[PDB]
């Protein structure tokens, strides 16, 4: 039951610009890459909706991400329900601390897409 993680379970570090502060601030996240790219989520909502990141990210769409190594320069934007229902099956999968396949449907959980 290691999903897709084998030995290494991926994180990816998302850099936003503070709302407020317009500095910047750094988070922990799991992701999916497809393509060009990368899709982030946090697992829980309800008391944990709206984490700082993810209120930056709408203020500001321009983010970093940094995998590994690799440091990307991204714009950010919320998951269509579309693509919410059709990711959200495949971080399911991916990892193996998420496990409610309908969480998608909560919209207090963000699901963000960075793309090129």
């Amino acid at each position: 039951g290691l999903g897709g993680t084998f030995q290494k379970i991926p994180v990816a570090l998302l850099t936003t610009t503070g709302r407020k502060t317009g500095q910047p601030r750094v988070n922990p996240l799991y992701f999916l890459r497809d393509g060009g790219r990368v899709i982030v989520a946090a697992s829980k909502g309800g008391a944990e909706k709206n984490p700082m990141w993810y209120l930056n990210l709408k203020a500001n769409p321009k983010v970093q991400v940094q995998i590994k190594k690799e440091v990307l320069d991204l714009t950010a934007r919320d998951a269509t329900d579309e693509e919410r229902a059709e990711y959200w099956p495949q971080l399911v999968t991916m990892y193996p601390s998420y496990q409610d396949y309908q969480s998608w449907t909560d919209r207090t959980i963000p699901i963000v897409v960075c793309e090129p």
